[PDB]
């Protein structure tokens, strides 16, 4: 396990859990303070005698993080062992997911191509290291207190190398799945620019395609029908950014790096500090209530 700490070391000591501030890839996920800094932290705990099948996932997702350096990637600082539970220290993201600013209300199209465009960022980096996160969707972007976005939970995030340059696996949120994950064929990080389109329209409109079905359904729903279009009145650049993503044929999906020159993202887009307006109104927001 990498960043395994010393056995010795005692993290309720080096540090105070405060608050669940959500349910992660396996356990539960806090806001913590790191005990000798004083900075905040996001901690995530799994409980291993309440495992398992999911320690090499547990395993592999920590390898993940591990191995990415990016302004686009949560960081990973540690982890830790306490009798039976492995705190996995992460970097807290106070912004909340893309999801959680989303329940005050709808985005405009500057926030949209704001955020898609720093998702782009994070994907054209992990893409770019022959990684796929394999589970893009609002929930999994997140922003800091100063409306930095991140990509988050790697959970199930995958690794092409020299010999396997392709995937088969069947991972990933229904909803957001790509038709050839569903179908089990070969496949790469055109996976992740499918799902970074349902996540656009999720983006747009609160909700993926499909979202009032039941998630089998999407399984013979999303390999055998055309592919989700924007609907409502959203712009003409912004609805070609979603069809260009959303091609059954993964060969006709642009890449990340692509996809950042994309009209709607030029013309919309503006610096990530404005996003700032949007943390500010989920505040606002959920003080009543
Ligand atoms: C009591 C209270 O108000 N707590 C804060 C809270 O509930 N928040 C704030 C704003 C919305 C929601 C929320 C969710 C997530 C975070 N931050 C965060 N940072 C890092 C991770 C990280 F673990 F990925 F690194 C993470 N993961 C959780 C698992 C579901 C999202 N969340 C902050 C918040």
């Amino acid at each position: 396990l990498p960043g395994m700490q010393n056995l010795k070391a005692d993290p309720e000591e080096l540090f105070t859990k405060l608050e669940k501030i959500g349910k992660g890839s396996f356990g539960e996920v806090f806001k913590g303070i790191d005990n000798r800094t004083q900075k905040v932290v996001a901690i995530k705990i799994i409980d291993l005698e309440e495992a398992e099948d999911e320690i090499e996932d547990i395993q592999q997702e920590i390898t993940v993080l591990s191995q990415c350096d990016s302004p686009y990637v949560t960081k990973y600082y540690g982890s830790y062992l306490k009798d039976t539970k492995l705190w996995i220290i992460m970097e807290y993201l106070g912004g909340g997911s893309a999801l959680d600013l989303l329940e005050p209300g709808p985005l405009d199209e500057t926030q949209i191509a704001t955020i898609l465009r720093e998702i782009l960022k994070g994907l054209d980096y992990l893409h770019s290291e022959k990684k796929i996160h394999r589970d893009i969707k609002a929930a999994n972007v997140l922003l800091s207190e100063h409306g930095e976005v991140k990509l988050a939970d790697f959970g199930v995030a995958g690794q092409l190398t020299d010999t396997q340059i392709k995937r088969n696996t069947f991972v990933g949120t229904p909803f957001w799945m790509a038709p050839e994950v569903i179908k089990q064929s070969a496949y790469d990080s055109k996976a992740d620019i499918w799902s970074l389109g349902i996540t656009a329209i999720e983006l747009a409109r609160g909700e993926p395609p499909h979202s009032e079905l039941h998630p089998m359904k999407v399984l013979f729903l999303i390999p055998k029908n055309n592919p989700p279009t924007l609907e409502g009145n959203y712009s003409k650049p912004l609805k070609e950014f979603v069809e260009a993503c959303l091609n059954k044929e993964p060969s006709f999906r642009p890449t990340a790096k692509e996809l950042l020159k994309h009209k709607f993202i030029l013309r919309n887009a503006k610096k990530t500090s404005y996003l700032t307006e949007l943390i500010d109104r989920y505040k606002r927001w959920k003080a009543e209530q």
